[PDB]
C-alpha cells in the first residue's frame, strides 16, 4: 500500500484563533481555560465555573462558500466554522483546493453534538426547512464534500471522546488500500446547551474546580471546552509539506466490564497498544513521547497509564516522556484527538514539547511515575527523535491509538538559483488578507518552500478572491502591490516590437534563470555554422556589436524567442500575436508557424542579405504628422513606411530629401525624428533589389511552409488581402513581403479586444507609448524589459506580477528549478496566514433557547406591517397608542382561548398605564404579554419593566343594549355648522398632537364636540385610538393630555360589523357619541367609559430657535 | 475481534430526558447518547472490535453495512 501522511493541518480552540495563537498559548503557558459568561452564566445549576471557549462563533464567509443569508443564520456553529477550517487546512499543505475537486477524497468528521440543531426546531410554526440542511449531523460532513466536490466517502462518526480520532483512523485505513488519494478529518464540539454539562456534572465526570490536572494526585474529572480542528491527509505522492507519517492506527473495544460501560479497561488499551506496534514493526523502544489521554480521572488515569507501562516502558532504558494537552485547553470530547494531535505537530515543528499545566505530584497508584520510567513535561523539552504515540479513549469503551514518524528533513544545501529575486503572488477575499500573506511571504524571503507553497494556492479565480497582490522578494527593491481585480476574462496579446530596440549588454540579467539561457543555447547551435555565437554577442562589452546589422537581427530574434519560452513556460498562450516590423518571425514562432531554428535562420539571413546588397543610404524617422497627410505630402523616393499611429509615422528613403522634408516639418513644427536606420533604408523601394537573394536564402532554409493561425494579425499584408496567398502560409514568400511591404502597425490594433492585457515581447518596450494611445483604454501595457535597467530579472518579475494583479494567471514557479518535496522541517504554517470577510455577524443559539409570554414586535420600517405606527407622533416623538397595548392583549387573549379575534367579543378593566414606550426609529421594541387566566389580569412589560396592566376577560353574554347611542349632553345643539376633519386636526395640531393620515379617522365633529362620525380602516387600533381623539376634542384645558387610566371597555366585533355603514363613497364609517356627564364614549361596537387623560409635560427638546 | 457498526440519524429521547436541568437523571445519557447505540451493544456482547455509530444521511445502514 502507499504511505499515509499529514500534509495540511488547521483549527480553532479554547481561547485561540488559530493554530500559531494556539501554539503561542501551549508554550507560553498561558491556561486556555477561562471563566467568563460567554455562553452562560457561570455557576448554572452549580456547573463547573471554568471552561474552555472559542473566542468567536458568530463569524462566517458565507459569499465565499456559496450560503445564502437566510441559510448562514439557521447553519450550525460547528460547520459555519468547520468549512473555513477545512478550507484553511487543505492549503495549509500547499495544495490549491481545486487539484482535489472531483477527485475522490473522503470526508470524515468526529461530531457528538447537535445542540444547535434542537434550538432551531423547537417552535413547529415557525421552523424553516434550513434548519434541517444545515444543523443536521449528517450534514456535517455532507457540506463539505458538496462545497469541495469530493465523491469519497462523506460518513459523521458519533463515538464519544474518540469521534476525531476514529474519523483519522477510518481515513488511514481508506487511505492506505488505495480507496482514497486524501482524505478529510475533522473534529468539532461546542458548548451551547447547559444541560449536557449538568449531565455530564451528574455522572460525576466533571471537575468541581474546572480544571483537567492530569497525572496529578488531586485529579477530580475534567472540564469540558470546545474546539474546531480538520486534517488534511493524503498519499506520500500528493503531500508538498509532511508533518508526519502514519506507521499504523488501530481501534478497539474494552468489551464487557464488570465495573461498568464508563469505567476505563487499562488491559484493553495495552493490548491494542502493543498489537498496533507490533504490526507496524515499530520497537517499543523507538518511542520518545506518548500522547495519553490524561483527562484526569481518579480511576482512567491508572489504568491508562499502567497500560503504557505494561505495553511500551516495559524494556526500554530512556524514560517515556507522557504529556496530555487536556491540561492546558480542556476537554473537548470528540475534536481530544485531533487537539492532542495538533499540539504533536507543533511540538515536532517548533522541536519544543509543551508542558503539562497543573501537574505538582505524581498519583501514588501509577507506580511507573515514581520510579522515573514515565517522565512528564513539566517543561518545554527540546525534541530528540523517535516515533510519537497518540491515543484517545472514549468514555464508552471505545479506544483509538496511532503511531507516528515525526517528519525530519533536513534544510536544502544552499544552491545559486536562491541568489537571484523570487516572485511571490498573493490573493484574498480582502486587501488585509493580501497584505498579510505578502508580508509573511517577504519576511522569509529566503525559503524557497514556503514561497513555492504560497505560489501554488494563489491561483485562485478572480470571482472567489477579488483581491489580488505580488511582491518581488529578493530584488533591489519593490514593496508589495495590492490592488482588486476586475471581473471577467481578459484576453492577452503579444506584441513583439521592430528593431531599434536593442542596447549593449542586453538580455545579460535575463540569462541568470535557465530557461532562457537554454533557449539562448539553442539558438546559438541553430546559428552555429555562420560563427555568430548569440551568447556571444550578449556578453560583449563592445558596443559595435549591436551596431552591426546582422548581430543585431540574430540576438534580438534570440531574446524574443527566449521571452516568449519564458511565457509559454508558465501556460500562458496568447489570443492574439502581432508584431512591428521585424518581430513578424518571432511572431511566427509564438504562434508556432516557425520552428526556432527556422526563425533564428531566417533573421540571420534576413541580415546578412541586406548587407551584401550595399545599396545607397537611406535614413528613416518618424514624423508627427498623420499617415494620410505625411503620405501625399512625401516628396519623390520618400513614401510612408510604418504605421505605427494615427498621431505619428514613419518614413524612410534618401538621406537628403528625408532630411530636408523631416527639416521643413520642423519648420511647421510637426514632431520630428530621425530613428536609428543604421544607415539603410528599410521598408521602401530599396528593399526591392535586397528581395530575390532573400526569398532564395528563406527557401534554402525554409522548405516546410506552414499555415497561419488566425489568432495572428498580419501587419504586412492588407487586410483585404488576409484571404491571398502570401497570408495563408507563412513561407519565404511571406517573410520576403514583410520586408519591403509597408508596417500596417496602426491599422491591426483596432482590432484587439476591449479589456485586453497586451504583453510587448521585446529586448526593450519602445512601443509602450504608441500601444497607450493607439490601443483601446481599457486594454493593460506591460513592457517585460528596460534599457540600461539595473536587473532586467526584477522588471521581468514585475511584469508577471501585473499580470497576475490583472486577472491572468501564470505561475511564477515554473520558471525556477523544482523545490525537492517534502518541505523541510519548520517551513511556516500558511493556514495562520488565511484571513476572511467577517464584516457580518449571524446568529447562534443562547442558553434561553434551550429547555429548563407571548412576544411581540413593534417594527415602524417600511415594509413592517405595524408601519402606520409612525403617524401617531405625540409631541413630535413617536409614541405606541394605548390601544396599541390593548390590542396586543386581545390577540393574546384570543390565542389562549384559541378563537380568532374577531370571534372573541372581550372585555377590559382598571386598565392602567405605568409608562409610555418611545418607538425608536430604527430598530423594533418587544412587548411581552402575560395572562392569568385564573384571576383574569393581564400584564404588559418591556426590558423588564411594567408598562400596562388591568384585567381581560372573554364577554361571556353581550347586550347590544350597551352599544345603543347615550342621551346627549345637549339635546338640541341645532348648529348647521361642524367641523371636518382638516379642522379637527389642526385643532388638535395646535393643542399638540401630531397624527398622520392613518391615524386621521374622524370624518367630521360636532362644534361641541361629543357627537361626530369615524372612518373605519378595517385597523382596530386607528378606531379606538380616533375614539380617545374624539373624547379629547371637548376638553376646553390647555395642553397634551395623555390617558393614564379606563375603568373599562367592552368590544363587541358582530355590533361593529352591523353598526357600520358605507357613505357616498366606498370608505366605511361608524358614527361616534360622546358623553360627558357619564364619562362614557360609544362608536361602533366599542364602548369605553372612565377614561382618565393626565397632563403630560408637552415639553419637547430641541424646539425651533 | 467482532465490531459493531449502527446506522442512527436520531436522538430524541436524549433531547426529551435531559430538558429539565433540575430533575435530570445522569445515567440518562449511558443510555440515550448516540455512541452508547453501539457502545452499549458490544458492552453487553463482549465485542472487541471497531463500534461506531454513524448518521450520513438517511443511507447510515447501508453504509455501516459496507464498513
Amino acid at each position: 500500500p502507499e504511505e499515509v501522511v499529514i500534509a495540511g493541518m488547521s483549527g480553532k480552540l479554547p481561547e485561540s484563533e488559530n493554530l500559531q495563537e494556539f501554539w503561542d498559548n501551549l508554550i507560553g503557558g498561558v491556561d486556555m481555560v477561562t471563566d467568563d459568561d460567554r455562553r452562560w452564566k457561570a455557576g448554572l445549576y452549580g456547573l463547573p465555573r471554568r471552561s474552555g471557549k472559542l473566542k468567536d462563533l458568530s463569524r462566517f464567509d458565507a459569499s465565499f462558500f456559496g450560503v445564502h443569508p437566510k441559510q448562514a443564520h439557521t447553519m450550525d456553529p460547528q460547520l459555519r466554522l468547520l468549512l473555513e477550517v477545512t478550507y484553511e487546512a487543505i492549503v495549509d499543505g500547499g495544495i490549491n483546493p481545486d487539484s482535489l475537486r472531483g477527485t475522490h477524497t473522503g470526508v470524515w468528521v468526529g461530531v457528538s453534538g447537535s445542540e444547535t440543531s434542537e434550538a432551531l426546531s423547537r417552535d413547529p410554526e415557525t421552523l424553516v426547512g434550513y434548519s434541517m440542511v444545515g444543523c443536521q449531523r449528517a450534514m456535517m460532513a455532507n457540506r463539505l464534500s458538496f462545497f469541495f466536490d469530493f465523491r469519497g466517502p462523506s460518513i459523521a462518526l458519533d463515538t464519544a471522546c474518540s469521534s476525531s480520532l476514529m474519523a483519522l483512523q477510518n481515513a488511514y485505513q481508506a487511505i492506505h488500500s488505495g480507496q482514497c488519494p486524501a482524505a478529510i478529518v475533522g473534529g468539532i464540539n461546542v458548548l451551547l446547551k447547559p444541560n449536557t454539562s449538568v449531565q455530564f456534572l451528574r455522572l460525576g465526570m466533571l471537575s468541581p474546580e474546572g480544571t483537567c490536572k492530569a497525572f496529578d494526585t488531586a485529579g477530580n474529572g475534567y472540564c469540558r471546552s470546545e474546539g474546531v480542528v480538520a486534517v488534511l491527509l493524503t498519499k506520500k505522492s500528493l503531500a508538498r509539506r509532511v508533518y508526519a507519517t502514519i506507521l499504523n492506527a488501530g481501534t478497539n473495544t474494552d468489551g464487557f466490564k464488570e465495573q461498568g460501560v464508563t469505567f476505563p479497561s487499562g488491559d484493553i488499551q495495552e493490548q491494542l497498544i502493543r498489537s498496533l506496534y507490533q504490526s507496524a514493526g515499530v520497537a517499543p523502544e523507538s518511542f520518545e513521547y506518548i500522547e495519553a489521554h490524561g483527562t484526569g480521572t481518579k480511576v482512567g488515569d491508572p489504568q491508562e497509564l499502567n497500560g503504557i507501562t505494561r505495553a511500551l516502558c516495559a524494556t526500554r532504558q530512556e524514560p517515556l516522556l507522557i504529556g496530555s494537552t487536556k491540561s492546558n485547553m480542556g476537554h473537548p470530547e470528540p475534536a481530544s484527538g485531533l487537539a492532542a494531535l495538533a499540539k504533536v505537530l507543533l511540538s515536532l515543528e517548533h522541536g519544543l514539547w509543551a508542558p503539562n499545566l497543573h501537574f505538582h505530584s505524581p498519583n501514588p497508584e501509577i507506580p511507573a511515575l515514581l520510579d522515573g520510567r514515565l517522565q512528564v513535561v513539566d517543561q518545554p523539552l527540546p525534541v530528540r527523535g523517535g516515533n510519537v504515540g497518540i491515543n484517545s479513549f472514549g468514555f464508552g469503551g471505545s479506544n483509538v491509538h496511532i503511531i507516528l514518524r515525526p517528519n525530519t528533513q533536513p534544510p536544502p544545501a544552499p544552491a545559486p538559483h536562491a541568489t537571484l529575486p523570487r516572485l511571490l503572488r498573493a490573493s484574498g477575499r480582502t486587501p488585509e488578507a493580501v497584505q498579510k500573506l505578502l508580508e509573511q511571504g517577504l519576511r522569509h524571503s529566503q525559503d524557497l518552500a514556503f514561497l513555492s507553497m504560497l505560489n501554488d494556492i494563489a491561483a485562485v479565480p478572480a470571482t472567489a478572491m477579488p483581491f489580488r497582490g505580488y511582491a518581488v522578494l529578493g530584488g533591489e527593491r519593490g514593496g508589495p502591490e495590492v490592488q482588486q481585480v476586475p471581473a471577467g476574462e481578459r484576453p492577452l496579446w503579444f506584441i513583439c516590437s521592430g528593431m531599434g530596440t536593442q542596447w549593449r549588454g542586453m538580455g545579460l540579467s535575463l540569462m541568470r534563470l535557465d530557461r532562457f539561457r537554454d533557449s539562448i543555447l539553442r539558438s546559438d547551435e541553430a546559428v552555429k555554422p555562420f560563427g555568430l555565437k548569440v551568447s556571444q554577442l550578449l556578453l560583449s562589452t563592445d558596443e559595435s556589436t549591436f551596431d552591426d546589422i546582422v548581430h543585431s537581427f540574430v540576438s534580438l530574434t534570440a531574446i524574443q524567442i527566449g521571452l516568449i519560452d519564458l511565457l509559454s513556460c508558465m501556460g500562458l498562450r496568447p489570443d492574439g500575436i502581432v508584431g512591428h516590423s521585424l518581430g513578424e518571425v518571432a511572431c511566427g514562432y509564438a504562434d508556432g508557424c516557425l520552428s526556432q531554428e527556422e526563425a533564428v535562420l531566417a533573421a540571420y539571413w534576413r541580415g546578412q542579405c541586406i548587407k551584401e546588397a550595399h545599396l545607397p543610404p537611406g535614413a528613416m524617422a518618424a514624423v508627427g504628422l498623420s499617415w494620410e497627410e505625411c503620405k501625399q505630402r512625401c516628396p519623390p523616393g520618400v513614401v510612408p513606411a510604418c504605421h505605427n499611429s494615427k498621431d505619428t509615422v514613419t518614413i524612410s528613403g534618401p538621406q537628403a530629401p528625408v532630411f530636408e522634408f523631416v527639416e521643413q516639418l520642423r519648420k511647421e513644427g510637426v514632431f520630428a525624428k530621425e530613428v536609428r536606420t543604421g544607415g539603410m533604408a528599410f521598408h521602401s523601394y530599396f528593399m526591392e533589389a535586397i528581395a530575390p537573394p532573400l526569398l532564395q536564402e528563406l527557401k534554402k532554409v525554409i522548405r516546410e511552409p506552414k499555415p497561419r493561425s488566425a489568432r495572428w494579425l498580419s501587419t504586412s499584408i492588407p487586410e483585404a488581402q488576409w484571404h491571398s496567398s502570401l497570408a495563408r502560409t507563412s513561407s519565404a514568400e511571406y517573410n520576403v513581403n514583410n520586408l519591403v511591404s509597408p508596417v500596417l502597425f496602426q491599422e491591426a490594433l483596432w482590432h484587439v479586444p476591449e479589456h485586453a492585457v497586451v504583453l510587448e515581447i521585446a529586448p526593450h518596450a519602445l512601443l509602450q507609448a504608441v500601444l497607450k494611445r493607439g490601443l483601446k483604454p481599457s486594454c493593460t501595457i506591460i513592457p517585460l524589459m528596460k534599457k540600461d535597467h539595473r536587473d532586467n530579472l526584477e522588471f521581468f518579475l514585475a511584469g508577471i506580477g501585473r499580470l497576475h494583479l490583472s486577472g491572468i494567471d501564470a505561475n511564477p514557479n515554473a520558471l525556477f528549478p523544482p523545490v525537492e518535496f517534502p518541505a523541510p522541517r519548520g517551513t511556516p504554517l500558511i493556514s495562520p496566514l488565511i484571513k476572511w470577510d467577517h464584516s457580518l455577524a449571524w446568529d447562534v443559539p443562547a442558553a434561553e433557547d434551550f429547555p429548563n409570554a407571548a412576544i411581540y414586535n413593534i417594527d415602524t420600517s417600511s415594509e413592517s406591517p405595524d408601519h402606520y405606527l409612525v403617524d401617531h407622533t405625540l409631541d413630535g416623538r413617536v409614541l405606541f397608542p394605548a390601544t396599541g397595548y390593548l390590542s396586543i392583549v386581545w390577540k393574546t387573549l384570543a390565542r389562549a382561548l384559541g378563537l380568532g379575534v374577531e370571534q372573541l367579543p372581550v372585555v377590559f378593566e382598571d386598565v392602567v398605564l405605568h409608562q409610555a414606550t418611545i418607538l425608536p426609529k430604527t430598530g423594533t421594541v418587544s412587548l411581552e404579554v402575560r395572562l392569568l387566566e385564573a384571576s383574569r389580569a393581564f400584564e404588559v412589560s418591556e426590558n423588564g419593566n411594567l408598562v400596562v396592566s388591568g384585567k381581560v376577560y372573554q364577554w361571556d353574554d353581550p347586550d347590544p343594549r350597551l352599544f345603543d347611542h347615550p342621551e346627549s349632553p345637549t339635546p338640541n345643539p341645532t348648529e348647521p355648522l361642524f367641523l371636518a376633519q382638516a379642522e379637527v386636526y389642526k385643532e388638535l395640531r395646535l393643542r399638540g398632537y401630531d397624527y398622520g393620515p392613518h391615524f386621521q379617522g374622524i370624518l367630521e365633529a360636532s362644534l361641541e364636540g361629543d357627537s361626530g362620525r369615524l372612518l373605519w380602516k378595517d385597523n382596530w387600533v386607528s378606531f379606538m385610538d380616533t375614539m380617545l381623539q374624539m373624547s379629547i376634542l371637548g376638553s376646553a384645558k390647555h395642553g397634551l393630555y395623555l390617558p393614564t387610566r379606563v375603568t373599562a371597555i367592552h368590544i363587541d366585533p358582530a355590533t361593529h360589523r352591523q353598526k357600520l355603514y358605507t357613505l357616498q363613497d366606498k370608505a366605511q364609517v361608524a358614527d361616534v357619541v360622546v358623553s360627558r356627564w357619564l364619562r362614557v364614549t360609544v362608536a361602533g361596537g366599542v364602548h369605553i367609559s372612565g377614561l382618565h387623560t393626565e397632563s403630560a409635560p408637552r415639553r419637547q427638546q430641541e424646539q425651533q430657535v
